[PDB]
């Protein structure tokens, strides 16, 4: 294996074509090809099928393409890390997120950590709970944020805190509900929940909380994320239910009523690989532990 | 509008090109064109357009296609329905279904109906919950079955009975759980649920019941229906959770364990138009009313 | 069985008798009589009997009457739906977006559309500008929203409106700039831009506006989208520059100063495939065009 | 950045001095030192300084050290993953089905596949035979299942089972036919056929069996699939002819009479593209062929 190969393989994949890839590398075709037979031989696997109506990846190719990406990322973040220790910096904490903690709870938490680790910087990437695990194992991300995490043997889950839930209506409905409400008050309200298929997801928790209180909720639809539901709510085409992180923000034409109920609550959680924690992660975990 | 026009339209829409539509109606090309010109001039819309790319329906065509199928279906019954009111007979109950009531709870109920109402016959069609309401309003179906129905203005919902739920594992795994279990025993089990979408659905109730018992269920995947889940469990590839109707049938290679709990239940429900009830329906409603 | 038989049967039942049925239908009697003979023969049942007070319904007659009403009610409704769809009163406009129009400008646009077409729905999908172009050609989506788009043959771009830019800082630094600032006040501020990737992007334009202004910006980083920029700014870790959509929302711990300058704006735009526009898209385009005059 | 640099740098820093590295690697000293000077140049800082004991690591030194091990580990797991996929130890088998193979052959086959390739997964979709053809040639599915299946250029149809036919009747009619019957015994029986759809289908098979015996069948109905046919049978509202796969399973309130009078075996066909089989399909094909 070698670093030129991984750039060149990624080149040939994304372009779907040998001539198109000569262009974006600014080199010629034959040395790309000889570098591809170099990779293929080092790995012991055919990555590419040099065919007619383009040029296709084999199954090994697709699998590796994902990994070759992650390898160039690790090295890129590792060059930053050495420059960072040289200057006396603590270096970059690579953080990933899914869902609505990003709106408030999680920034508040990064604030607190950054305040007592003042050379530390931060990266934020939206990733699914699955991409988050792949990244933690590869080393490309140190910690991951969401609400509900399935267990994975090499990963620890910490539940930091609970956040209340809020009804979200267009501003023209503000009067109907007030500042507080009960799940019982919402049985006739048509809900747009989110996300689709993260299962079990935030929508399942919402739906579950209604069922716990003996109500089948009116579900109009399930949209990809809070962004979509908030936008539809803003446009007068939807109501929704969001965590407190979203309701702590003041969106024009959206109004919020806190749902009262000791049970009506969702977690911020994070996950991290427990095997080989770099110092910055270890420091960060000690921080979020005494936050829990 | 004429029935021949509807019929030729459907054929042109499914077949996608004039040559294929002519072969399928055992008629030449120009009579089809005439019938479609006639149809568009009566409705006052262009339903379809012909190019070198063949037939392409317009949006109005897609809208009409769906209704034109229903119009013919309803017409086709009027024969034997009039030919039954003449005989003194009660005639045919047209029933839809979605989900697992079809495996046993529904068949038993239909049996009880047929057995006390002997000049009655029944027909049965799979239909999504939305398609069921569509069909109620169109008079194509007298009554639908599933478990959880969203409310719709001139529709009634009767909750008839409740069904237990059962864990479904491969027979090799039988010793793990025995013949009964509780949801708390299943916290480690990778579950396959169904359906996708149609929220809240059977999968939502299952996830909800876990959450009511204090557990985040471990969900490996959500498949399209009971059939895929059962076959995946038969293959050793899954564990699932199903209503009693499914577990009453001795599928090979599946071990079922009844899940015990007061809340661990799912309804059999039906829906019908609550306004223009024909005698067959009114008789069936009386019959169900009582079973409930 | 035929539609004329169904109209004719209903008229017979209402009219009471044949002479009445004929005037009701602006038709002579023999055509009606012959149609009803044909009906009775196609079904193989007796539906009416010619006697004293005109025409009277058998059991099967009454049963066929109800079904005859049902077939015509549905035919009539199906004509109505078919035609609403042609006019664009019904249907789901499939919409995609990239970047910050989603925060304000796009929601308002949709609110007007959905208000003017109350039987329409909308679905929303995050999408890179390239995914948008592929979805348009394929018919997977009807319209896409961003700021700057690459050109494509069968795709029209509409520049709808312009949005002011705002400096975004942590609440702690609010005092340093006040309610407004100029590009040249910002030469020492470490900026976090966005997005990297979908280029020409907002980031490039911000940089462009500094170049034109004769200022070299201190760019600490280009992060992946506005959500990263704003989160980091909320965490005290960054400053950024954002469109008015973002500035209109009130985030805890974030403060904004409007960047003054008539040229300091960014467009909101949308693309759609121009040729085979389904009627619900045609309707949305009328609303897009009149919004771009305003 | 290069893999030579990383592999040496770790050695330099495990054995202490520039010379003892040339021992463990079997290299020499001047090549190593050119690498550590091209590395330090590329990174932009110094990882080692030449004191009297040997060389020691800067703060940037121990930083890149951990990040270099982690790059080689990730690089090695990536190679593993990529050969695992190439051999087919790993990957998802996307299966489609139409009709009654879902009741026995399909999940028996998946069982043998998953048992002997334990880290493989499977998906499962119902799919008409036309959709199946399009899926296989598009790569979206790997393998299909049906009774009969039209011959197509790039498609292999393998015959995997040959099944008997049984009459199915409500439990109450069991004594009327016994445990075996002949077609001639069925001439007064109102039969429900299935499916309508992918024709020629099991429905044509049954129609054909009567045509060949010169017996006119009473066809009361043709319903969507076996599920509908069995439900009507269970409800006392029908009789049907079914494959063995269905008759083998105990169904509450359904009795089965084997149709004898011989020469009657209904095929089950497995299908897949002949060319460019992914490793995960090539593997499944092993079991398919063993089943033929």
């Amino acid at each position: 294996m070698e670093f030129r190969q991984l750039k060149y393989f990624i080149a040939v994949a994304e372009a779907g074509n040998m001539a198109a890839a000569a262009k974006r590398l600014h080199v010629s075709q034959p040395p790309i090809t000889r570098q591809m037979q170099a990779l293929e031989a080092d790995l012991g696997v055919v990555l590419l099928e040099r065919s007619h109506r383009g040029i296709e990846l084999t199954a090994a190719g697709h699998a590796f393409l994902e990994d070759a990406r992650r390898i160039l990322e690790l090295a890129g973040r590792s060059g930053d890390r050495s420059r960072a220790a040289a200057r006396g910096d603590v270096g970059e904490l690579s953080v990933a997120y899914f869902g609505t903690p990003i709106y408030r709870s999680l920034p508040l938490l990064l604030r607190a950590f950054l305040t007592s680790t003042p050379t530390a910087t931060v990266s934020l990437t939206h990733m699914t709970k699955d991409e988050q695990v792949e990244g933690l194992l590869a080393g490309t991300i140190h910690v991951g944020f969401s609400r509900f995490f399935p267990r994975h043997p090499g990963i620890e889950i910490v539940n930091i805190a609970q956040e209340d839930l809020y009804l979200a209506v267009h501003r023209s409905q503000s009067g109907k509900f007030g500042k507080t409400c009960k799940l019982a008050d919402l049985r006739a309200v048509e809900l747009t929940l989110f996300p689709r298929g993260g299962r079990p997801s935030f929508a399942d928790e919402v739906i579950g909380l209604f069922k716990h209180a003996g109500i089948e909720p009116r579900i109009a639809r399930v949209v990809e994320d809070a962004t979509a539901a908030l936008a539809l709510t803003m446009a007068g085409a939807a109501s929704s239910i969001v965590p407190a992180s979203v309701a702590a923000i003041r969106w024009p034409d959206i109004a919020f009523a806190r749902i009262v109920g000791t049970r009506v609550k969702v977690p911020i959680s994070c996950i991290f690989r427990k095997e080989k924690q770099p110092p910055i992660l270890a420091r960060f975990v000690e921080h979020v532990r005494r936050s829990a």
